């Protein structure tokens, strides 16, 4: 199951074959044996393993211990597991014998120069193929999309040099052992190389001075450099550092091959070794994971929303990053905070939306720190649904398959959508197979407007919450059956243009509003069945949250503040204050929200956001982004 | 495991839902039930199946036989397995009851209009995915690369019409059943469609008059036509005929999807059905299969070679197609005769080489008959190895995997080849994973110059024959040991420029020739080990044929006529007459060839081809092509 070579010898002159350590070499002869050959012996220098074996069966046996009856169906295998100290310091001798004369009929001498050449980085086996699963192997290469060097205002993938002392942590090591006699390399070339396609996807740096000098990490393989001649500057081992340049995309499967080759120019190759890296994909974090940093804007009239986000994220231990002006508020539409995982350094990565104009400068300026990669996709042609539309589910099981990193959720329409480049990126990450949903019926049309996952220690670890006009129907009808129909919804709120205060009786007896909410619930029910199919969830995990919808056209906006589309930080969730019907001094919508959520251990704190948001078609989740702790499950044993 | 719909009803007004036959519909309500609801009954029109089931377990039970205690965790499923005869001719009625008053509290009525819509072609299940293996399913679509219509000088894929009466045999049927009430279609649209990418890869024709009129096969889906409105011209069933336009290539995985959709414009879709075709790949035929037609040229000085090919192919029952002038001889370099298989009509297909100049007109003019497809690949940039370099192995087992259609064999060099477009085509056929070999050392450099498979009822059904200078070494040395060293090789042959007659002693004692043949055998041994690894063959299946090699440069031509590179037609093989050393009135090389081949039942007939060929670097196989009977093993259950 190893490399096989056939080196033939001649009874006229000895041969000077060069072999590679560990590789087997079949030994045969040009022409025929002596005329009266009946037996043969074979002998080898210490450190030269000689085995005899029939060509039919595959059982090996030491060959230098007896005089073998001659048989053309036998074959001799020579293996040198250790490199030679000097050229041709070992040899094999085959003598042919007959019972007629006592002396050997003929000799066949083969001198051997053994060289130990191997290229290895981190062999997680064939070493030339990448296989998925817990029993899989292969090296992982990152993309290095961050800024570790403070001198640069640009990305770390752009420089052909390495002018940072800790940027090397983002790269992958690759050791080339080249043990053997030095004079051999006066006759043979050592060439590292890679295909031009892979060369345009990653860069390799040789080392000329260990661990101290930035100029010593000499760039040897890049966009135009497809091959390089390793001078063996350190002796029997050369260290290389490879950094990826791109993420898996529509045309890039995600595998790059690096080869080393020994050439005989005084060129003809006699040995080649390969190493295959897989570019680690971009992984999204659903709301079920523990949060790390909460992001929120501060706009010309954002006064108490920031304070509420602060005093409510301090219960989950978050960093509370704040933006001074946002050039305007929608911090959840411009960026999505995922990560890329490696067995040495897993770093979080921001994905920048092509929905630009307000926060278009925030990610590439003040979000890619030392360990914070940056990736973005802009189409050549336009985005209307963007990263409010992009969410991720918890780990699920559906269609027989298991999704331990969840599935991606984006919206669209069935008969005709998010731009094709973003779709291609998400589908090419291959680790969270996306599920395209129906969101085109909403005004802005983002998935997070009707769907939100929440952690709950029961059932499946989480609950999927869906907005449901029928839930509000049931709640308002059951409250009417008590006599509180004259309770008003928008009663307690700072009214500037005096949004008209509607009552329960007015809402329930408004035919157009009720029919429009029935249509909205039919859309949400279609999405609900698609979610149950593609995520394998039951009604035990699905909770309906009461929510009505306004409209000024054929598309849907929220009637009162959207209860779903909330900020979910582990045990604490910030929900938009619905300003519902006050029945006993407390909002009945808030009472229903508590009755639905707090039995799951969560604590619901409602934020007044009627003036800052919900009048520009957004809620707290629309104004708050968050990055989360990566999954414990590693992405390589995923068997897609 | 079917499509799931949720249709909600209201206690205020009945609903008029339209459902699809076989599809389940969950029935719920907007808002809450009556105030004192304790029980409920459900009733359905004959032909309406109503089941009750808890939302946790998945056991169904008929629901219209008792009065059920009310439970919000129960759900009712409505299924109509048969289409309706008139609009809303069936209905479901849900009554809510209490033990307090004897009459029902409220009713909920849902009228149903059932329509049976289904698109099916040949469902070999999900019907939207193509899976490999004996337990796999999916439809097969051909490419229709032949000329069934005599009126056209061009291919059958080029016309947008169908002006042939038997070209339809090459297409694939696709039936769309649309049973239901006719008035429904006054309100709903029926749309067939496909993605523009798939639209550029295949064409679809609707039918407007059965089996008689060519103009009735109306083109509905093509390069620009991505959607079409089916008028239901025949009633409850429409027939479509789809023909493929391309083979699987680097950018085309080989799958095309056709969808049908029911729209509600008085548009909103409520049902969509899909059908996925796989384009059948191009399959090559190795020499082990029985032959059908032998092809050979007739050139200005080809006198007895054609006669020998004729009188030697008449033993295997071949058609013996002859070319009058070939515009010059290399009929094996211009074309490769494979086939494309379908469950209805498997047709042979020629693959035209980009090596043009001599026979560039033969395939597209006089080889694509009624059932003879044509495919070709020309690069935008040049071919130097072409279709002498392209061969195919018998079914093998290697690397654990099983190759029941064999593997493709093409030549090249390791450190740097056949053009990339041909490589991409062969690799994209996906059914015979190619093995790139080392052939760059030869003058013309074709795989068939040193490798040939032959049928033999023993071992594995076949024997791989490799040219070996060492075999000729052994033969000439064993003949020297008798005293026939003064026997001459090129003795009996028509000598015009008097090729010098060499003897065995002169050949064996020529140091340059012997060393060059040793290098040649080392190359062939590298290829031999690669073949043993990639085909899983042992020495029991490998036979070495004696062959020496000339040279006027650093590349290799044949010394005497190449014994391998022969015409293999089942039990009969035409071998080039080697004109070897005559020892007892018979050529000793022919005696060795017989001793190696005839014990396998084969019969060796040698053809004088020294003047026609072997002086322009070719042998009988270089001047003879052949198509063979397709494999009995079908390509769809191949599990690549
Ligand atoms: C949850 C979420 N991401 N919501 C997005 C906020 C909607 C926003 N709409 C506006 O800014 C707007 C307000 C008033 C008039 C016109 C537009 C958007 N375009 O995404
Ligand atoms: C087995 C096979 N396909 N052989 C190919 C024939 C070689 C041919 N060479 C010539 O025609 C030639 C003759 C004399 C001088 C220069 C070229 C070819 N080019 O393929
Ligand atoms: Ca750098
Ligand atoms: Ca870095
Ligand atoms: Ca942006
Ligand atoms: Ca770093
Ligand atoms: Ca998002
Ligand atoms: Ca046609
Ligand atoms: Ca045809
Ligand atoms: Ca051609
Ligand atoms: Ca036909
Ligand atoms: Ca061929
Ligand atoms: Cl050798
Ligand atoms: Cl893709
Ligand atoms: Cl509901
Ligand atoms: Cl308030
Ligand atoms: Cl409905
Ligand atoms: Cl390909
Ligand atoms: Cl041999
Ligand atoms: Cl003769």
């Amino acid at each position: 199951m190893s490399l096989q070579r056939i080196v033939r010898v001649s009874l006229e002159h000895p041969t000077s074959a060069v072999c590679v350590a560990g590789v087997e070499t079949l030994v045969d002869i040009y022409g025929s044996v002596p005329e009266g050959t009946e037996m043969f012996e074979v002998y080898g220098t210490p450190g030269v393993d000689i085995y005899i074996s029939p060509n039919m069966e595959r059982g090996r046996e030491r060959a230098d211990t007896r005089r073998w009856r001659f048989d053309a169906t036998l074959e001799i295998i020579v293996v040198m597991n250790s490199p030679s100290n000097d050229l041709n310091d070992s040899h094999v001798q085959i003598s042919y014998h007959s019972s007629h004369e006592p002396l050997p009929l003929a000799y066949a001498v083969l001198y051997l120069t053994c060289v130990d050449i191997s290229l290895d980085c981190d062999l997680n086996v064939d070493k030339r193929q990448w296989v998925w699963g817990p029993s899989g192997y292969g090296g992982i290469l990152l993309v290095n999309c961050d800024r570790d060097d403070p001198s640069c205002d640009v990305q770390d993938n752009c420089d052909q040099h390495v002018h940072c002392l800790q940027d090397l942590e983002d790269m992958s090591v690759m050791v080339l052992r080249t043990q053997g006699p030095a004079a051999l390399f006066d006759d043979h070339k050592l060439v590292l190389h890679t295909s031009s396609y892979d060369a345009k996807r990653a860069q390799v740096f040789h080392i000329c001075g260990p661990e101290d000098v930035c100029e010593a990490y000499r760039h040897v393989l890049g966009q135009d450099k497809v091959s390089y001649e390793v001078p063996r500057l350190h002796g029997d081992e050369e260290r290389f550092f490879v950094e990826g340049l791109s993420f898996p995309d529509a045309g890039f499967t995600g595998l790059i091959s690096f080869h080393v080759t020994l050439l005989d120019d005084s060129a003809s190759p006699i040995f080649t070794d390969t190493v295959v890296f897989r570019v680690a994909p971009w992984i999204m974090t659903p709301s079920t994971l523990p949060p790390l940093e909460v992001y929120v804007c501060r706009v010309r009239n954002n006064t108490c929303f920031v304070d509420a986000v602060a005093e409510l994220a301090r219960k989950a231990g978050c960093k509370l990053t704040i933006c001074p002006q946002a050039e305007n508020r929608w911090i959840q539409d411009e960026m999505e905070l995922g990560y890329v995982q490696a067995p040495h350094k897993t770093l979080p990565v921001v994905f920048d939306s092509p929905r630009n104009g307000e926060l278009q400068d925030f990610p590439y300026k003040r979000i890619l720190g030392p360990d914070f990669g940056y990736v973005t996709r802009e189409p050549r042609d336009s985005g209307l649904d963007s990263f409010g539309n992009l969410e991720v589910s918890p780990p699920v099981v559906a269609n027989g398959k298991e999704y331990p990193l969840g599935r991606i959720l984006i919206g669209g329409n069935l008969p005709g959508r998010v731009t094709q480049v973003v779709r291609d990126f998400l589908h090419a990450q291959k680790v969270q197979p996306p599920v395209e949903l129906f969101v085109d019926w909403l005004a802005v049309g983002h998935v997070d407007e009707f769907l939100s996952f929440v952690p709950a220690p029961d059932g499946k670890g989480f609950r999927m919450l869906l907005a449901s006009p029928g839930a509000c129907f049931k709640l308002f009808q059951e409250k009417q059956k008590c006599g509180h129909g004259r309770a008003l919804l928008f009663q307690g709120v700072v009214d500037d243009e005096q949004v008209k205060t509607i009552s329960i009786n007015q809402v329930l007896s408004n035919k157009d509003l009720i029919n429009y909410n029935k249509f909205v619930q039919s859309c949400i029910d279609w999405n609900r069945e698609v979610l149950k199919r593609e995520l394998g969830l039951a009604e035990c995990d699905i909770i309906d949250i009461p929510q009505l919808f306004k409209t000024e056209r054929k598309k849907a906006t929220a009637f009162f503040p959207d209860l779903v589309n909330m900020l979910v930080l582990g045990k604490h969730l910030g929900i938009p204050k619905p300003f519902g019907p006050i029945i006993n001094g407390c909002c009945c919508l808030e009472e229903k929200v508590r009755s639905l959520l707090e039995p799951l251990g969560l604590h619901c704190t409602f934020i007044d956001d009627f003036t800052p948001y919900h009048m520009l078609h957004g809620e707290v989740h629309c104004g708050t982004n968050v990055c989360r702790k990566p999954f414990s499950f590693k992405w390589w044993n995923m068997v897609p």
